[PDB]
């Protein structure tokens, strides 16, 4: 690439996530004071497990829709083979949903925003999976610490997209050349930026692998019996 190309790249990135961000930045700011009363809180807790499960499942099944068009969006992604496609999105989607929700999250009070209101991981209590939701609260803790600016976001969620070493793909070399030239335009941006010093600050690439793997893993439980 040229620099002008790579610039070419980081822009249309951008706009990519601008146009599939599913919650616009600022009314999630905004929302910040709109927090669930302790009656409301109460509300939640007496809920089944089961009619939990059915509407995290509902919000996980909305994000991913988002994360499914931004991927779309981005270059080279639909002149991939249909099988490398839905390699990409079956192994990274739920790993972009995870990095997604630092926007919906309040480090200042540990709520996040959930259904219209922010709500703290008490809220889920009815699921009864308390270690997998306050790791989900403390991975985006620790990205919100960060700052994540919008634009970093999209280039840093496209790079957890665009993987060549997912299992199964039939055009690894095409993925890669992918890889590298979002790779170019993450490390340029940040230059111009000058936020190199988030490289060194963000996730080891197998903390999410990890978090997603066991989060799944409870969906898969949920999603079995009663889908």
């Amino acid at each position: 690439a040229s620099l002008t190309e790579i610039e070419h790249l980081v822009q249309s990135v951008c706009k990519s996530y601008r146009e599939t961000c599913q919650l616009r930045l600022e009314d999630l700011l905004r929302q910040r004071s709109n927090i669930f009363s302790r009656e409301e809180v109460t509300g939640y807790q007496r809920k089944s497990m089961w009619e939990m499960w059915e509407r995290c499942a509902h919000h996980l099944t909305e994000a991913i829709q988002y994360v499914v068009e931004f991927a779309k969006r981005l270059s080279g992604f639909m002149e991939l083979c249909q099988n490398d496609q839905i390699v990409l999105l079956k192994a990274g989607a739920m790993e972009v949903v995870l990095v997604r929700m630092c926007r919906a999250y309040n480090a200042d009070n540990r709520t996040v925003f959930f259904e219209g209101k922010y709500g703290g991981m008490e809220l889920f209590r009815a699921l009864g999976c308390s270690e997998l939701i306050s790791s989900i609260f403390d991975f985006s803790h620790s990205l919100s610490a960060l700052h994540f600016s919008e634009d970093e976001i999209a280039l840093y969620t496209a790079l957890v997209l665009i993987n060549a070493h997912r299992p199964g793909l039939q055009e690894k070399r095409k993925v890669e050349q992918l890889q590298y030239n979002l790779e170019l335009a993450f490390h340029h941006h940040l230059c111009k930026t000058h936020r190199q010093s988030i490289l060194a600050k963000l996730p080891p690439k197998g903390k999410l692998r990890s978090l997603c793997s066991q989060h799944v893993e409870r969906l898969q439980i949920f999603q079995h019996l009663h889908p």
